[PDB]
């Protein structure tokens, strides 16, 4: 996250770290057995790390659970990043507490101008490299249709939205991928892509979770 703030310990109890010997992506706990992330975050050998704040120290509240299976969306296109969503089933159920909570799935899509919370352990500079050890947060609006597609002509689908600031300075970045965008209590987004970070006229692009609820429910019920 660029231009954000230090969330504060376990203030985002649904935020997950995906680890393969190191942190590589974020995720969202949707129930004691399932995590949602981005399909471009697919790897083998995933361990899901819950209740984190400092990903470089063992601070007590953490639960480290291996993935038993991963399911990338049937129509994921790695070239376009259309349908950038994946489900990750935990080997063993997580214990839900004050530091580890699930996030609700949307009942409807959010409108432009809605205030969201975006969080992650990604790079905090728009120019150069600086990776935080602690969770970073960002308050950002959902941008209009037109503003999103004007920035990225011919690249935006129905399954995407933009959020952030046209003036730049505030955005998600490398390492935030697969992490949550929570608006009015619901998981509306997944950190997907963008043209660099916190650059002018290039907002972040997010997977539009409200299009996928049916798929998520049927899939989780059958697996
Ligand atoms: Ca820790």
């Amino acid at each position: 996250i660029v231009g954000g703030y230090t969330c504060g310990a376990n203030t985002v109890p649904y935020q997950v770290s995906l680890n393969s010997g190191y942190h590589f992506c974020g995720g969202s706990l949707i129930n004691s057995q399932w995590v949602v992330s981005a399909a471009h975050c697919y790897k083998s050998g995933i361990q899901v790390r819950l209740g984190e704040d400092n990903i470089n120290v063992v601070e007590g509240n953490e639960q480290f659970i291996s993935a038993s299976k991963s399911i990338v969306h049937p129509s994921y296109n790695s070239n376009t990043l259309n349908n950038d969503i994946m489900l990750i089933k935990l080997k063993s159920a997580a214990s839900l507490n004050s530091r580890v909570a699930s996030i609700s799935l949307p009942t409807s899509c959010a409108s432009a101008g809605t205030q969201c919370l975006i969080s992650g352990w990604g790079n905090t500079k728009s120019s150069g490299t600086s990776y935080p050890d602690v969770l970073k947060c960002l308050k950002a609006p959902i941008l209009s249709d037109s503003s999103c597609k004007s920035a990225y002509p011919g690249q935006i689908t129905s399954n995407m939205f933009c959020a952030g600031y046209l003036e730049g300075g505030k955005d998600s970045c490398q390492g935030d991928s697969g992490g949550p965008v929570v608006c009015s209590g619901k998981l509306q987004g997944i950190v997907s892509w963008g043209s660099g970070c916190a650059q002018k006229n290039k907002p972040g692009v997010y997977t539009k979770v409200c299009n996928y609820v049916s798929w998520i429910k049927q899939t989780i019920a059958s697996n």
